[PDB]
This record gives structure tokens, C-alpha cells and sequence, in this order.
């Protein structure tokens, strides 16, 4: 997507510590965005609402979980299995 990059905070941002997890989830079933802290409707993407682009086929796992990362260089290395990939 490259815009709603000043997020990372619900979706993934730059988490280090010893155990401590709070992650939110109860039905298993095609987990695209099933967990985040923000619009998780979907609408547009999965967010406030969505520009005027559509970037979704067989090939992401959590609806561009990491798409909020700085513009499009590759993605925020934490946790999500993107950025060479998108």
C-alpha cells in the first residue's frame, strides 16, 4: 500500500521484551488481520479507509500486515514474515 505508515503500533511496531504478551483472537478461520488495535472492518483494506489502489492476491498471509512500515522499501523487522515478500 506505502501510505498509513505512521501507525505500526497496533499492527506491529518495535516490540522487545522479556515474555509480556497481550495479543487479541478467538475464531481461526483465514486470519487476514483477525488481531491489530485499530479498523479491523476491512473497508478500504483493513484500516480508516484506503487510497485509491488495490494490492491483494494469492501470495500475503495477515492482509499486509506490515504495510504501515516506511513507504515501500521492504517492511519493519520485528516479527511479521514480509518485507522481501510484501
Amino acid at each position: 500500500m506505502d501510505p498509513v505508515d505512521p501507525n505500526i503500533e497496533p499492527w506491529n511496531h518495535p516490540g522487545s521484551q522479556p515474555k509480556t504478551a497481550c495479543n487479541r483472537c478467538h475464531c481461526k478461520k483465514c486470519c487476514y488481520h483477525c488481531q491489530v488495535c485499530f479498523i479491523k472492518k476491512g473497508l478500504g483494506i483493513s484500516y480508516g479507509r484506503k487510497k485509491r489502489r488495490q494490492r491483494r492476491r494469492p501470495s500475503q498471509g495477515g492482509q499486509t500486515h506490515q504495510d504501515p512500515i516506511p513507504k515501500q522499501p521492504s517492511s519493519q523487522p520485528r516479527g511479521d514474515p514480509t518485507g522481501p515478500k510484501e
